[PDB]
Order: C-alpha cells, then structure tokens, then sequence
C-alpha cells in the first residue's frame, strides 16, 4: 500500500498548503520578480542521515506552484548522505518558471524536514524497542505542533509508530477527574459509552490493580497505567514489559529535524 | 513596554486558535460530557526549567474556553523548577467548568511547551554569544513550522533574538539566482529596489570582496557572507566576528520544548 | 436552457463540496488507503421511482475526486426502476482511482438521494395542483436545511416549482410584527419601500379585506391571506381557488429522500 | 450528564451558525429595519408531538443575535401539544430588540424542527425496537445531510440511538472492495490495522460464515451480515436476532419535521 | 428607522472588519508595543464638508479594538467643518488602550471616508435632480468596488438614492445577448421568469419602441432604453424626461472621498 | 521585469477573486441560464485615455470563469481612445461559453477600472513631479480601500510610483503619541528597534530641526516633516524641494476610474 494514499483528494489539508503560501508573501513576491518566469531546472537536496517523510504535502506546494517534479526516492526511504562522496542527496529533480520555484522552495523544505525529522525519531524508537525482542507496539500523543496535527500524526505512521488517537472526538480516554466526577470508574466508563457507542473505544488511566479491575468489568477497551482489553504505560523514554502499548511525545515532539536544501542547475 | 503589545487586540491569529480547538475536537468532546459543568480550580505547572512564552496565545485558549486565569509569573521570566522541593512550578491558577478546562488544556500546554521551547533557545544562543563580549545581533530565519510563524517569531523576540526578516514580501534578499537573472548584482538589486521602494531593505548574498562591493554600490542594505550597509554570516553555531549579524535556525527550529502540566484540585 | 447554468463556473458553492469532503476525512482515509489507486470502474444505480436532481453539486464532487463520469439521463428526468428488471437503474458511469471512487461515493449519493426527493416532491405536488386545472404556482418557503439552501432551492426550480424568495435579503415580507411597528401597513410598506427600492419587491401578509386594500395602495407587490399585485395563501397541504401563489414547506421540508447506491464493477 | 456538553464551548460549530445567518442575510435585512430595535417579548412554541432536540444550536443563534433566552424544558423532553388545549407548548421565552428576533427566528427554527424530528424519529424506533426485549442497539449511518452531520448525529444520541461511525476516519469499514484488494479479508484487515492502529475499531462486512470467521481471526473489531467482536445487520426497518447491531438510515434520513414556531407578544 | 438595523447584528460583514484588520496587521503591531495600554482619550475629526456615513461599520472596528466610542452626530448627517472656526468637527469621542485606538484609526477612518464620500456624492444628485421637480428616482449599479458591495451600497441608501439590484441573483437584467440567445424578447423574459419566479423582478434593455413593447407582453418589470412596469434610463450625469428611474455609477464610483482624522488628547 | 510576477503563483489573492465573483452570485445566476453556454467571441474595450493595470486580477477572474483571454497590450501600457476613430479600443479578445462571459464581466471591470484609474493618477503624479526636474520619489499611503490593498499598492507601483509601507507590520513609523510615550524620541526609537530588529526600516515624524536630530542619534531610518536617514514630506498635493519622499494619498485614493466595457461578437 501507500501511505500518501492515507491523504484524502481533496480536503482541507490542501487548503493547508495554500494557506502555508499566503503566510510566506502576505503582499508582493520581490524576489520572484528579480527572477523572472523563465524556466529552470532544480535538485532537491537531503543533507542529513534519516527517513524521507513529508512528500505528498511537499509535492502539493509544488503542484500549487505549478512546477514539475520527479522524486528519485518512494516516501520512508533511509536516506544516507553519509558518504559525503558529496555529502548530501538529490531526492527530486524539479522544473518550472524560476519564480515559481523560489516560492516553493522554503514552504517545502519547511515541511520535508520536519516531517522527516519525525519519522525518523518515531523509527528510531520503535526499532529500539524491536531489537529488545518486544512485540508491543510504540505510540504517540496528542502533544503535536498547533495546526500541524495531520502532518505529524502522518509522520508517526511512516516511522513505523502507531498513532495513537487522533484526538478528543477518537478513543475516550478518562482519568480520576471523570471518574469521581459520575462517582466511580465505573459510571464514568458508562457515560461515555453512553456518548460514544460501540464505534469507539474507552480508555482510562488507572494506578492500582482494583481500578485497572473495575475498568474492564465497567467495559474499558483499554488501561493506561502510567509510570478483550489492552494495557498501556505512558511516559516511557529509556523498562519494556509485556504491555500492549508505550506512550512517549518522545518521536513527534520536540525532535530534531533533517535538513534539505534546493538549488537551480 | 510589553511583548504580547505586538499582537493587534484582533487579528487572524484569534482565529488560529479557534482552529487549534477545532483540530482537536472534529465531532464531540466526550470526556467534556463525562466531566460536566461543575466550577473547578486549577495549576498550570512548568516542569522543566526555561524561559516562559506564548502567554497571550494561551490566554487566549483560556478566554475561548470562558475560563478565568491568573499567571503568577511575567512572560519572559527563567523559571527554575530545578529545586524538586517539587520538580515543578505554578505559574497560573485556572478556574472555571470542569469540562472547559480539559478541553483548553492540550491546546494550551501545546503552546506553552513550544513557544518556551523557542524562547529558551533563543535566550541562550544570545546569552552565550553575549557572554563573549559580542555586540552585534543573533538573528533567526524562515524555517519556521508551517502555519506556526507568528507564534515562533514571537517567541524569538522574547527570548532576545533578533527574528530577521519575517516573510518573502518584508526585506528582500537576493542570492546568485537573481543577480545573473537580470545581468549583475547591480541589476537585481535595482529591480529589487523598483518594486520595494525605500520603506524595504535589500539584502544581497555573496561570497567574495568585490561581489559585496558592488552590492553596496548598488544600493543594497545588507549582505550576507554566508559560512550605510550591515554584514550578516549566515548558518553559525559554535567564531564571533565583528559582523552585525549571525543568523541561525538553531533558535528557533528543531529546539527541545519546555515541559507543562495542568492539574484539577 | 439547463437548470445547471444558474449555477457560477465558480462561487462558495464549489467549496460547499470541498467542506462536505473535509466534514467526512478529518484526519485520514484508512479506506482508500487499503484499496489503493489501481482505475476502477463503477455504475452510479438509483433505487427509488423519483425525478434525478443534484447532477451538477454530484458531478462537483466526483471533479474534486479526479474522476471520469458519464450521466446516462438528463437532469430532471423521471426514473422507474420500478420494473426490477433488476429494482434499479445505472444513471452515470465512472471510472477513476479506487480510493478516490469510495471517497466521493457518500457524499455524492447523499446529495443525489437529497436533492432528488425534493425535486420529487415538489414535481408531486405541481402537477397534482395542475391537474386540477390550476394556473397559479406552488412555491416554497425559506424553512430549508441550515447550509443548503442554495442545493434545495435549486431542487425546487427543477421539480418544477417556484422557489419563492430565497432570503431576507430578497422580496420583502411584512407581518403585523412591522405594521403596527411604524403605525400602519402604509408606513410598513413606505419604510421597506425607502430601502429596498424598485428592484424588488414587498409583500405584505393579511387577515382581512381593508388591510389587503390599503397594502395595495401602499405599494405592496405581493398580499399573503395566509391559511399590479398578486395574491398568496401559505400552507396548504390537501382548496385551490384563484389565487396566485400556494406556499408550503412540503415540497422541501421533511420530505422522503430518493435512494441511489454506487457499485464497483 | 448533559448532551450539550458534548459540544466544545468553542470550535467550528459556532461558526457553523453564523454561516447560516449569513445564507439568510447575504446584503441587508429590510425587515428589521422597518421593525427597529424596541425591546420585545416572545414565546417559541412547539406545534407537534415529539422529542425536543437542538437546543445548544438554537441557543447559540439567540445568541449570537444577542437575545436572552429562557427554556421551559429540558433537551430529550417529549413535548405533546397533544392537548389543543391551544394546540401548542411554550417551549421557551425570548427578549430583545424587536429586529434581532425576527432574524434569529427561521434560522433557529429550522433548526429545531429538524433535530427534534430526527431525535423523534432516533426515539420511536430504539424504544421500539426495544419494547420487542431487545437488548443490543440501533445505530444511524453516514448518509447524513452535507455540512449538517454533527448537529443530525448529535440528534441520534439524544433519541437514544447510536450514532455508529461518525466519518471515514474514525472506524475503518472495509468490504468486498478493500478485501480482493490486497488479496485477503485477512490482507485488508491487516493493511487497515497498519494504519488506524489499536486506538480504532476495524468493521468488515461478510455474507458468509467463514468470511466472517477469517475477519475475527484476522483482528476485525465488528462484522457486518448485512441484509473479543460484535455483530451488525444493517438496512433493517422492520427481524430483531440476537445480533448486538442493526443500522438504519431511517432514525436520520428523510425524516418527518417536528413544527415549531415564533410569535411576539 | 434607523438605516445600522439594515445590518444583521451578525453576519458576514462583521467577519469583513476583522479581515481589514488583518490586511493591516499580517504579523506584529510595533507601534502599539511602543506606545502600550494606557487609557487614552480621542476625537474623531471630520475635515471636510458632507454626509457622515459608515458609522456602524467603523463602530465594528472600533468594537473588535475594545474601546468605548460616543458619536457626537447621527449618521445621515450633513457635516459643515464649513467654518474653520477650526476647520474640522467632532464627530465622535473614543477611549481605551493607547495601542487600541491607534491600531483601529486608519481603518475605522479608511471607511468612513469612502463611505462618507459615496453618500455625499449620492446626496448631492438626488437633491440635485429633485430640485427640477422630478419625481423619479437616481439609482447605482453594479460597478462597485470588488469586495466592498455591502458597504457601498449601504452608503448609497444613506446618500438618499436607490442602490438598484443588489447583484446578479437578485433582480434579472436581459440584453440583447440573452434575447436573441432564446429568438426573443418573449423568450428571453420567459426563461428568466421560469427560473426567476414571481419573487423576483425581470427587467430588459430596449432600443425601439416596438422592443419595449414585446417585453412588456412577455411579463417584463422594468425596461431600461439606456442613453404594470417601470422605465428606466442609464448612463446619464448631467436631460430629466418622466422616467421612473436613471441609473448612473457616479453617486458610487470614482468619488471623492470625505477627510476624517483621529488625534490623542 | 514583469509586475504580475509579484503576485505569487498562489496564494490569498486568488481566494479574493473567488469571493469577488460570490459577492456578486449569492445563489443563482438567472442570465447564465437564460444565455446558455455556446461559445462565444468577446472584445474588451478601454473607453478612456488613461494607463492599463489590474491584468493579472481580471486574467485570474477570467481564468476561474474558464475562459481563454488574449491581451492586445502588456500592462503598464498607456492607451488613448482618444482618437473615437471608434472612441475605444479593444485591449484583449475573450472566448468561452456565453454564459461564462457574462459573469466574468462586471467584476473583471470593476478590477480594470480601478486599478487602472489608480495607475493613471500615480503616473500623472510622478511624471508630473518629475518634469520638474524632481530626482526625489512620491509614495502612498495606508488610506488605501479595506480588503483590497493588495490591488491598490500594486496598482501605484505600475504607475511609476513608490507604494510606501505596506502596512503596520511593515516599516516602524512612530508620532508624538510613541514619543512621549516612552520619555523620548530616542526611547520610542530604542523599543520599536527592540522589536522590529535590523531588517525593517523606522521613520518617526518631526515638527522640528532637534527633533529630527535626536532621531537621527537615535537609530532612525526615516524622518517625517509632515506639511543613513531619508527625509519625507506629506500632504503635498500641488513645493518640490530636495526632500526625498513626498506622500500623497492622491495616487490612490477617491481618484478617477477609467472606463472599460465587455461586448460578444
Ligand atoms: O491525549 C492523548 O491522546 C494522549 C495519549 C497518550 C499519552 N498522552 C496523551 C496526551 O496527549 O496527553
Ligand atoms: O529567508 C530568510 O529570511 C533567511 C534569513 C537568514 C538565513 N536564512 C534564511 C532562510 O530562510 O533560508
Ligand atoms: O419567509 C419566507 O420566505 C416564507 C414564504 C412563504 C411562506 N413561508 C415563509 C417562511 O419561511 O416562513
Ligand atoms: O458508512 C457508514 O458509517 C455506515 C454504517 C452502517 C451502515 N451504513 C453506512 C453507510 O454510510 O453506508
Ligand atoms: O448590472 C446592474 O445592476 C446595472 C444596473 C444599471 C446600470 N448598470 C448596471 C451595471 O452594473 O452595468
Ligand atoms: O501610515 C502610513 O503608511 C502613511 C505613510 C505616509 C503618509 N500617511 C500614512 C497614513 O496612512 O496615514
């Protein structure tokens, strides 16, 4: 399969990248009048060991630039400009008015490395925590970048991580507040299946044996401990039990980022 | 004077934060409706020592959710839960229903963490290349998150850092690409110069004494050397010259974030 | 003429389309992406006798997915899969990627199924009040679906029935409410007369004989008794006399949907 | 708990609202110029036997009309003007400037008569089918009107059924398409799970024993007859098995309206 | 009355402040950093004789800004800082936050002065063409500025003239393009009826006698012979016969404008 | 160089033709029905001397109507029906469906008149105060029409004018209320350096030879005299000295349209 395919047509997040434009030039476009139109040739440069992610929403800005773009390698690909033969890999080879790139060029470079960045520390992590031998699996949160959700949450994905929910209107997820504010784990679990339905799973975030207890019998799909159902520990960061899930913000926030560049022949 | 001052009483960036709360909640707030209405009191702590910012932007989850807050701290102050005579530090007393509260809290903490992250980052590249006896400025650039500029931008200043130019319709600047796009240096700077107008500086990157030369010649308010006129060097992180300017992503991109909390009483 | 031109080569409408795409992926397409890209073919069936309509905003959705289709009848047309030969009858053809054929399918076919029965019940009810030998019209009213008016509106004129005015923006209605405010239907009808003008129209609801006739002299273009000028009764269902205009909510209000389905070949 | 609360004090919703006064008000509001801005009094009256539904949707009208609003009952009520003792029910009282009525009132109307009727409609068929000593569920579908989903979901919840699926990017539903697509009911599944993860429900749809039976072993969370896991039958109108599932477009679509109405003192 | 009711006391148009808002503040408001939010005191000047117009517009403005606003005149009102006993007048008292004020000034007074011109403009032609005794009336046009309609429009009702149709969906206007497009007048006038419906007026631009006269036969409201039913004449600025209407762009476009200023005390 | 090539290739300004086309089709475009979509052949004409500008604005307005345009003259170009060997002349040749045509032309027209009226004041202005022997430049201002700035600014800079500050983000242009708001200029000056940095310009306006010169110490780039640094004057409308700058919003605004009108072969 093919994760761009995640990406739905036509949506709002296309709507993004217009918007990622309008934020760069708020007026006038001064450089892309210096350059002029006439065409060129340009090479997408990657400049740093990690995991190419990011390319449908890059390949968008250029769509709405109007250029023309060959990728010389398929999303997820470990990219190594390791050798330094030059120290660095074309990933792209585009084309189009010289303007046309230049206004590209920052957009997508913005998103490339920070897509990038993500996935490879969400690889790095759940490859770590292969080698050990564990079969569980690796998750995310809902710590990602403000307007930027789609995108990291996609770069979990291609790192070979889970998700996790996607946000409050996904999976229930209660803690001690919901639960004394019905008066037991319980009635909270049971108010929100009474909102939530089967469609959707209920999670709660317990701290004792009893509580983890009380959730399955109330109808929990899933038990956060946190430092038929499944059983999940969150904070997790260098421990590997035989839980079902490891939540860290560890592979989306706060990471590093691969660093591209672009330049005209 | 006052840094959240630079934010217009009301602007798009409002709207950026109605749409933060509509990217975290698509249908339903569950959790909302298993909490209830009930007033509740609450503390935001900073768990990690930094820089505090993006104040206003939290504030303004706050107000939407109709919550009432108190910041025990200015933004911009160094905050040292470094004691653990808790690990952690109130710096805001929340109050207001219980499920208005959980919904603000993500989208609020997200802020906090990144916005203190860039802040912190900012304040120690500057310090340190203070501390060296430097006079001259630590800038940013436009690697910015997509969609996220206003907010990082922000936290540059707050941090001590110079933002550089903000966008592609602010300061001009003008690399090879341009320059033999119209014959010479003295020919893209002109061009530059017919659409900008005074109100605008131009800058002109190059790499030799004579290419500088010719760019102050011709008009130019700054050039970039890169790895009446200022002088900038471009990409530098551990040096210090007498330029005017050092300008560097590492302040603002790919920075570690300051860890925040919320808790119910 | 065709219905579909009173619909702009472009307008909010069109991103009408791009909304209900984005209200049905908010994050990701888990669907598409097990299925994949590979060309598919596809038969668009409408189950249910009723007159076809939704063609152009069906046709939208399926131009926003990138595919091929071919309409087999003509809006407006009068369907009978009543036969069941099969129960059911092909109405386009489309051809295109397999994801983007099962995205725009729900969204498509609740426009289609909608947009139908309306045009079906208000076909219903005209040629019902024809064969009477009525010469007047039927018109709707402005109870319509919060967001799609414009869609049901439309439905309306191809049913063939009047729409009546399309909002408050339009024909001019006034009631006791704005009789009594200014003193007299005179004065109600002089004051809207001051501001919308001579481009369109006021009407003004009655109860008795006087209060039509001074309406009239006042310069009412329209008189509603309710339950150089043209008359008007609202809300009758199951009564014709020699009025102008019957209104009723029934030809697009709570009225049963026509059911359509879309299959792969 | 309160359904209401399901809605975020702030997010597109509310904007949702303002969009469909501003369908109703495209240039200006003639009426409520002749009626002007004198305080008056109202009383919203409920002209037909069936469930109150959508009051948080016609609150946030009154409101963003700026009215004070009193409701005489509470959401999920059964209203039967059965009596005539007058023929109607005083559901809530309003008071404003005599304009800011008029124009909140078809909007927050249509409203009311269309989430009423499908809570009605949601209501008459669970309690039905419900009365037969059927313990498992009715859900709805996601044949929805477009742009209207979260207030015709939310509709369902206070009928007391089950929403099933709100969009395709919650529970993934794969079927014979997604299935011979990657090979297997076992392929499908697995590519599903590759993406949604463990936080997601995976729904397929079977015709057959095995079929249904691969699909549990496969992981499937839901499988679907049509015509550790749950069971559902969809189309279903009026059969009750002991199946945990049976969704109905009917609860939702091409529902009959619940007429409501305005009237100043 | 009063012509602010007009205005829905939500909409669109409010929407539109906002966004002029933002066209002035893409990022950071400097100014408003440097001179912070200490109350201030200010008065909004008029330094030029006309017509006061735009005044609950640049109340939006002034509200969006948060600050208290007294306006010292009606809106319609005819201003004579005639007497330069000054040489302007005060036409409004404003406090708040220094950074508020002056944030909110150049556009608050970039609509007051355009609208104020529109109206003046307006005023003076009507008045103009009424001091020859007609009885007629001076009419718009379509030729407004792209993005302002609402705005402009409302200013010409202000002025005392008629804003002839709204825009393209309201009052129909047929030209010899459509008419030979169909084979007639007749027919012309009868698709436009068809789809138009009673609600709606139809008018036509003649050339002769006989043409006017088929189009009143074909059910035509308006016929315009431009340079039961109404006539109208367009083009014409400075020739008053008895038609009922003469349309003419100059009371809207390319108008002078009405200097206003805003000073701290 | 070419000016459209300021416009990026995308971003807002494409999204305000759209509303600008919406504005004028709230819901349906009754003369797009009754015309039809036959191809047609269509002349655009200049009916008055004066220079074109606004291409790139009605060429997207065309584009979006999906029509296939040829300009017979490159903007910037001055045209002079002057002879009315016919009175006009055709500047472009436009082919499309009829229906198409129509509605592009109103708001292409509304765009070319008035970027062209503003075009030909600012050229007439700087030739004008050139031919004096002027080496100096004349600007605008920020009294430019809310929601179209983008249009005007480009329209001034076609003209042969400056465009000055784009806006409040854009140079820091601090008065007597920024002054003493702080203690003095040089404070003023000092905090708006704080946070504007190295990369935009500040201008503060004088009344004095101290004043200015303790800006001058202070850091400014620009001094305003009003009625390493730069020297403006502003108001002046009919005086040349040797000052730098001379600010006139007469370039821009309530300036003379240039007439221009669509005809189908
Ligand atoms: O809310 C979540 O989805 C989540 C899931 C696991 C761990 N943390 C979180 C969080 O965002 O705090
Ligand atoms: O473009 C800029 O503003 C910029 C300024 C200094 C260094 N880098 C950049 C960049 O974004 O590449
Ligand atoms: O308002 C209208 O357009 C209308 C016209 C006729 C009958 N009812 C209505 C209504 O919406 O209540
Ligand atoms: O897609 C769904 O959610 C759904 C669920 C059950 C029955 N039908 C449907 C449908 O919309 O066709
Ligand atoms: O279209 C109109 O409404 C209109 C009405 C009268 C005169 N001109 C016009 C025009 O815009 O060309
Ligand atoms: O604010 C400006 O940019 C400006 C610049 C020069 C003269 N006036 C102004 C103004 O808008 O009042």
């Amino acid at each position: 399969p093919v994760y761009e395919h995640l990406l739905p047509v036509n949506g709002a997040w296309r709507q993004d990248v217009t918007n990622w434009l309008s934020e760069d030039v708020p007026s006038f476009d001064f450089g892309g009048y210096v350059v002029g139109s006439d065409l060129k040739e340009a090479n997408l440069y990657c400049k740093q060991d990690g995991m190419l992610c990011g390319v449908p929403f890059a390949q968008e800005v250029f769509n709405q630039c109007e250029l023309q773009v060959e990728w010389l390698f398929k999303e997820g690909s470990f990219l190594e400009p390791s050798k330094n033969d030059s120290g660095k890999i074309v990933v792209a080879k585009i084309t189009g008015p010289a303007k046309n790139i230049l206004l590209a060029e920052r957009t997508a470079l913005n998103i490339l490395s920070r897509s990038s960045g993500i996935a490879t520390a969400s690889h790095k992590i759940i490859s770590l925590a292969r080698s050990t031998g564990y079969k569980g699996t690796i998750a995310g949160t809902r710590k990602t970048t403000p307007g930027l959700r789609r995108l990291e949450k996609y770069s979990m994905l291609v790192g070979g991580c889970d998700t996790h929910r996607y946000d409050l209107s996904s999976m229930v997820m209660l803690k001690d507040n919901h639960i004394w504010a019905t008066g037991s784990i319980t009635n909270a679990v049971k108010n929100a299946r009474a909102v939530c339905g089967f469609a959707v799973k209920i999670e709660v975030e317990c701290l004792s044996e009893d509580e983890a207890t009380e959730a399955i019998e109330a109808g929990a799909d899933v038990i956060m401990l946190d430092n038929h159902f499944l059983l999940e520990c969150s904070g997790g960061l260098n421990l590997c039990d035989d839980i079902d899930i490891y939540s860290t913000s560890s592979i989306h926030q706060g990471t590093p980022v691969i660093d591209f560049s672009l330049k005209l022949a």
